[PDB]
């Protein structure tokens, strides 16, 4: 589990999206795994902007954050899991670390802040939803 707490926005991995975020719905996206509702205050988190591939993680399954390098958001073909059929899972990131299901949620952050969320665990091994081409998250 995992959230990000950008201004009166909570961004959550659409899997793990309650009932209250589907009643307060800003965005979501299924092929990004994302899902963005609305908070009466204000979220302590800055979102990275930036072309980073170095960063760090947290991982629930390990109680570890993790440095590591990833690959820029792209389409990948994602192997089935419990909540997606396969499809191409787009605007993932890939590193080479750790992850199973229950690690959905956790942060990737750079030197500019919050690049995105756990989402997908290959062989490759973990894949990130990426946030940071999400501008309008940063207003109104
Ligand atoms: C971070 C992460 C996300 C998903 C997975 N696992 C899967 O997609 C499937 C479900 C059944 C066995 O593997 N592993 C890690
Ligand atoms: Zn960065």
């Amino acid at each position: 589990s995992g959230a990000i707490y950008v201004g009166n926005y909570r961004v959550v991995n659409r899997h793990l999206a309650t009932h209250n975020d589907w009643a307060n719905l800003v965005w979501e996206d299924s092929s990004r795994d994302l899902l963005v509702s609305s908070t009466t205050a204000q979220g302590c988190d800055t979102i990275a902007r930036c072309d980073c591939q170095t960063g760090v993680y947290y991982c629930s399954s390990r109680r570890k954050h993790y440095p590591v390098s990833f690959s820029k958001p792209s389409l990948i073909f994602v192997e089935a899991s419990e909540y997606y059929p396969a499809r191409y899972q787009s605007h993932l990131m890939l590193a080479v670390g750790h992850s199973e299901p229950g690690d959905c949620g956790g942060i990737l952050r750079c030197q500019h802040g919050v690049v995105g969320i756990v989402s997908t665990g290959g062989n490759g091994l973990v894949g990130f939803a990426d946030v940071r081409d999400l501008l309008w998250l940063d207003e109104e």
